[PDB]
């Protein structure tokens, strides 16, 4: 049988950046392909894009710290590896390594080594996956640092944070994708841009506020799936018995029930509203599965 | 029924810090109390000691930065707010706010705000768990930061990353909640194994280090996949423990057995301290509800 994890808002977490869901959020989208490649999954178990299960790893980098690069200061290249330690395979079909940022922004963290022995060190560090350079594809990210305390052919891990605003092109843009490959490559097997079919109806965001380590921004992350239905999805891979799941977004606090939200099986909710706002509810509230419906399901708005 | 996630090691998440759990392991425990206070869980779905269920929540901070302390120059006084936002309240049953520290060291971090508006700001800082001042229980904590780029009374987060080693990293020594002056209560009870013969079986990751000599090794008594688990069944123990297989889904065959102790913990019949490094596709599930005088094979 279908079923969904019993989940306040503020006990989700972000799929798109390992941080807790600060609440719901609905738009048009008016312009703007939605296309994310984290927090992808059918209603069935399959993961999309560059999803993974592990709720602590989406944005993390792990590999070699191969050199400083020659010209410019403090800046360092790394050699990636998987977050599970095995070698990157362009070959995979993904857009790129699982966990993999999926906008252009200056992510902001801190890289850390433990190497030679035990002796580790760690310092703040950004990567900007908007840059030319930035190839995860086939391992190739560099991390500027404001230290210099980095050693070379030791192991390295980037812990994201949230991001740095500099206050021009390279700023954070949610919905822009990453060239994967670097500025040379075209992207793949990349999860499919979604949008609301039925007439009334927008896509439920789970958004966060990431956040941030300069300049001006809200910080605003919005994921089409907390991490917690990707991963029970992929744990219970239960049979889609029709195109969409009906889902009831239930207040335990009266016993009644607030809205309705249409789970769609290729893995992301619809609700009917117009225009871009918070949807702000009982704390206490949580959805719960209901029925099978159909695309054409009509929904009660708010 | 009672059932456990299908799970890989490398894909289960640190109940007590938030990283993945790197391998399993067990040792002899010799001279330590393991009395965690994160990752607590009854295996039907109790949360005990400060364990939450959010799974990138455990040694984050939140509040309002009130100050820089006098006399302490870059040292900065948080009033706390539990994590979900709503007020710190020490008559709560617990020992300190849900996600607390339950270690005592020199909690690597960045301190980061947003306000006045939407205006941010981040830095590196580090939390001394093991100060006098550490006051969680009460919302009384302070970070130190080299910047001195922080604003008074706008939101604070502390966001974990790792162990400073110079207070040393200790994971068995519970921090007092209540600071100095205050005696720790409510605590989930110490564990250990009573059967001869068995040890606790841990959940190690290695943490990062910001600084200094440190494997960073932090054990947990479950994945945090497991307290999520248990809390969202809520199924009932049919006894003292639930009888785990570790099977080889290449092999279709069992590798070992292990006791999952209706008080959340598992134990192992093994001598010594060392990792169990099993095939990378291995995976508990469960067998048979047993008592906790059943005989383990060993390994
Ligand atoms: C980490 C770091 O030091 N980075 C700095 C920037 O400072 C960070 O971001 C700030 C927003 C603030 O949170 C600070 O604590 C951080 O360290 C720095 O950004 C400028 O910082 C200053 C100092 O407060 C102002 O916030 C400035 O914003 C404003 C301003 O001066 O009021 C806002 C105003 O709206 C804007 N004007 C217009 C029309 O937009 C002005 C104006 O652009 C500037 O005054 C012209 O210089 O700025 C922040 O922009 C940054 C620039 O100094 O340097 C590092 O990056
Ligand atoms: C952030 C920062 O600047 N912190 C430094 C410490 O340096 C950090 O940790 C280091 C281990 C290394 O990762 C570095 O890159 C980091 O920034 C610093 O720690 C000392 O660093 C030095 C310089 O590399 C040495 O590594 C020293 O290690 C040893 C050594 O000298 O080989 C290891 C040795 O095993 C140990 N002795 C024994 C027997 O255990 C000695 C010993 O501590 C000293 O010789 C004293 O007798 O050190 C690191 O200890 C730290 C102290 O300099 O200052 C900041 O904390």
């Amino acid at each position: 049988a279908f079923t969904i994890p019993v989940l306040k808002i503020s006990e989700m977490t972000n799929s798109r950046f390992p941080v807790p869901v600060d609440q719901m959020y609905t738009s048009r989208s008016e312009g703007i392909v939605v296309q994310p490649q984290n927090g992808r999954a059918t209603i069935d178990g399959e993961l999309l894009g560059t999803t993974l299960v592990s709720p602590v790893s989406v944005c993390n980098f792990k590999g070699n710290l191969q050199a400083e690069v020659p010209g410019q200061h403090q800046l360092y290249q790394l050699q990636l590896t998987n977050l599970d330690g095995s070698p990157i395979d362009p070959t995979d079909d993904t857009p790129g390594p699982l966990g993999c940022p999926d906008f252009t922004g200056l992510l902001y963290g801190v890289a850390s080594q433990r190497g030679p022995g035990d002796a580790t060190r760690a310092h703040e560090a950004r990567i900007d996956t908007g840059s030319d350079t930035f190839a995860p594809k086939i391992g190739q990210v560099r991390f500027y640092s404001t230290s210099s305390d980095f050693e070379t052919n030791q192991p390295t891990h980037f812990t994201p944070i949230g991001i740095y605003i500099e206050g021009n092109s390279s700023d954070f843009n949610q919905w822009q994708l990453p060239r994967y490959g670097g500025h040379l490559a075209n992207n793949n097997h990349l999860a499919p841009a979604v949008s609301p079919l039925f007439p009334g109806e927008q896509i439920l965001f789970f958004r966060s506020f990431i956040p941030g380590a300069s300049g001006h921004t809200n910080g605003e992350m919005d994921c089409l799936l907390p991490q917690e239905f990707v991963q029970h999805f992929y744990q219970e891979a239960a049979t889609a018995r029709s195109e969409v799941a009906l889902l009831r977004f239930v207040n335990p606090d009266t016993g009644r029930a607030l809205f309705e939200s249409k789970l769609h099986k290729q893995g992301f909710m619809t609700i009917a509203s117009s225009g871009d706002h918070p949807i702000i509810m009982p704390t206490n509230g949580y959805f719960r599965f209901e029925a099978w419906v159909n695309q054409f399901y009509s929904l009660a708005p708010v």
